[PDB]
């Protein structure tokens, strides 16, 4: 669970970063519901594949 957050985490923080820098003056927190899914896809496919794989 940690190492999943720790991915998702990852992809949501490069998504606003290569966001932030094209729109400075935009307030972080807009970019963010305009851009990012409100829940991940990551844990499910993760969990998807662990099963698919075992």
């Amino acid at each position: 669970s940690s190492l999943i957050k720790k991915i998702e985490e990852n992809e949501r923080k490069d998504t606003l970063n290569t966001l932030q820098n094209m729109f400075p003056d935009m307030d972080p927190s807009l970019i963010e519901d305009v851009c990012i899914a409100k829940k991940s896809r990551i844990e499910p496919c993760v969990d998807a594949l662990l099963s698919l794989s075992e």
